[PDB]
C-alpha cells in the first residue's frame, strides 16, 4: 500500500553516460552502440548562444576536435554528422553496456524519468511530464545538458527527451533522440516564452483512482456530471479539455474501484469549485498532474523490469 | 535551476537483488560479497505471522530449503544464521557486482532512496525520510519485503533500511541491515500502531532555502524570533523542537543566501499561523520535510557519484 512519485531504476542508462568536451564547452552524451549523441551547442562558446550559425561554427571542427570520455578511457571519434539539433558522433568502439532500445517522441501528458548527469556522471533520478506547454519542470543546472528522458518496457528502455534549454522562466526545454525540439523552442539565448502551462486532466483523474485504491475517499462525492458540462468548468480553470479517448483510457480504474469516470470527474469539478479546505490527499494539499494512467496501474499491481 | 524530490541512482543497488524462496513465500534478499540478506519471516506462513516463534520455526529448515535465484541463475547455500530480524544465508559465490558498501542506522530526520522489487526485479526509485515516530511513508505491496534503501557517497553505498512490515495505519516499518526494527516494531501481525508523525522542522528549513534559491521568495518576512519563541509555536503544530544542532547545520544555507536562519524560521512561524493564503512555494501547497540540509546542498551544486 501506499503512492509514490516513482523513477525507473536508471541502471541500463547510467551505463551509457559519457562526457563530451568541444573546447571550452562540456556536457553529457548518451553512448548507444557506437554512436554518441549529445546537444549540438556543445560547439559554441557563451557569446555564440546569443546568435549563433551552427552549420558554419561546425566548419571549423573535426572529428578529433570533440573528446569523448567515458568514465576514465578517451573514445576515439571516426565521423560526426549533424541531425537538426544533434550532434552525432561516431566512435570506434559499441558500448558493451548498451541495452535493449528505442527512440521515441512522446506527447504532452506522457511521462518519464530523468537521470540528471554532470561530466558524464549521474547525480540522481526523479520523474517528471511534457506539459501541455511542451516545457517539462526539471531540476537542471549547468553542464547538465545531454541528460535524458526515458521509459523502461521490461528489457527497452525507451529514450524521448534530450536536455538543452532553460528558459529564462526557470522552466527547461529539450529534444527528442533525432534532435528535434518539443514546441516551438530553439537553441538560442533569446526571448522565448512558454505558454500557459495547462493542468492535465486525465492524469489528476488518474490520481484521485490511486487515492481511493489507498484509502483517502473524503472527496467521494453524490455527484455525476458529463463531458461537456465538466469540461466548461475545466476551461476555467486551465484544465486540459476531457476527451472520450482519456475516458477510455481510464476504463481499467473504473474497473477496479466501482467508480465510473464521469463521478470521478464530478468528485474533481467540486475540488476545483471548492477547494480542498485544508484537507489532503494522498498527502498533498493541490491535485497532482505528474502521474499517467499507466503509471497507477503499473504502481498499484507490481509491475517489475 | 529547479528543485525536485531526486533518489539516487539505483545501479549499483540493481545489481544486488536477488530472490529469496523458503518454501511458500516468496521475498527479496540483498547479495552482498558471498551474502544474502533479507528478512526472517521468510519462513513463516500466513497463519504463523499471529504468534511466531522463530527459533523453533527455524530447526525445520535446512541449507537446502532455501532457495536463491540470481536472475536466471540459482545461488547455492551452505550456511544459514539468524540475526535479530534478518537472516544471513551464506552462499558459495560472491556477487560480482558488489560495490563497495557500508551498514549505518540512521536516524529520524535522515532521508534514502528506496529501490522497491519484486521477486528480486527492481520495479522502481523514490526518495523517503525516516519519520520521527520511526515509520517510513513508502510504497509496499506483498512481496516487496527486503527491498533496502540505501545512499550512495561517491563510490561507497551505505544501506540503511529493509523493508518488513505495513502497519495497519497503511505506513512502513523496517529494519538495519543487522536486522534491528527501527522504533518499537516487531514481525508479527498484531495491533502495532504509530505514534504522532511530527513534522522534520530542520528539513521545513532547508526546504524554504531551497526555494529562495530558486526563485519563490513571497513568504520572506520582515519579523525575526528566538529559538525558545519558535519552538513554542512549533509544539502547537506538532513540529520537531528546533535545536541547536540544527541552526549550525543550516549554516552553509544561510551563507549563501544572506538570510539568517532565526530570520527563516520567523518567516516558517507565520506560514504556519497564517496558512499559504492558496499560494505556491517549489510547486506545493503544504511544506515539505522530505530533503534534509545535505540534500539541498548537494541538488544546488552538482554533486555527482
Ligand atoms: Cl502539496
Amino acid at each position: 500500500s501506499g503512492f509514490r512519485k516513482m523513477a525507473f531504476p536508471s541502471g541500463k542508462v547510467e551505463g551509457c553516460m559519457v562526457q563530451v568536451t568541444c573546447g571550452t564547452t562540456t556536457l553529457n552524451g548518451l553512448w548507444l552502440d557506437d554512436v554518441v549523441y549529445c546537444p549540438r551547442h556543445v560547439i559554441c562558446t557563451s557569446e555564440d548562444m546569443l546568435n549563433p550559425n551552427y552549420e558554419d561554427l561546425l566548419i571549423r571542427k573535426s572529428n578529433h576536435n570533440f573528446l569523448v570520455q567515458a568514465g576514465n578511457v578517451q573514445l576515439r571519434v571516426i565521423g560526426h554528422s549533424m541531425q537538426n539539433c544533434v550532434l552525432k558522433l561516431k566512435v570506434d568502439t559499441a558500448n558493451p553496456k548498451t541495452p535493449k532500445y528505442k527512440f521515441v517522441r512522446i506527447q504532452p501528458g506522457q511521462t518519464f524519468s530523468v537521470l540528471a548527469c554532470y561530466n558524464g556522471s549521474p547525480s540522481g533520478v526523479y520523474q517528471c511530464a511534457m506539459r501541455p506547454n511542451f516545457t517539462i519542470k526539471g531540476s537542471f543546472l549547468n553542464g547538465s545538458c545531454g541528460s535524458v528522458g526515458f521509459n523502461i518496457d521490461y528489457d527497452c528502455v525507451s529514450f524521448c527527451y534530450m536536455h538543452h534549454m532553460e528558459l529564462p522562466t526557470g522552466v527547461h526545454a529539450g529534444t527528442d533522440l533525432e534532435g528535434n525540439f518539443y514546441g516551438p523552442f530553439v537553441d538560442r539565448q533569446t526571448a522565448q516564452a512558454a505558454g500557459t502551462d495547462t493542468t492535465i486532466t486525465v492524469n489528476v483523474l488518474a490520481w484521485l483512482y490511486a487515492a481511493v485504491i489507498n484509502g483517502d475517499r473524503w472527496f467521494l462525492n453524490r455527484f455525476t456530471t458529463t463531458l461537456n458540462d465538466f469540461n466548461l468548468v475545466a476551461m476555467k480553470y486551465n484544465y486540459e479539455p476531457l476527451t472520450q479517448d482519456h475516458v477510455d483510457i481510464l476504463g481499467p480504474l473504473s474497473a477496479q474501484t466501482g467508480i465510473a469516470v464521469l463521478d470521478m470527474c464530478a468528485s474533481l469539478k467540486e475540488l476545483l469549485q471548492n477547494g480542498m479546505n485544508g484537507r489532503t490527499i494522498l498527502g498533498a494539499a493541490l491535485l497532482e498532474d505528474e502521474f499517467t494512467p499507466f503509471d497507477v496501474v503499473r504502481q498499484c499491481s507490481g509491475v517489475t523490469f
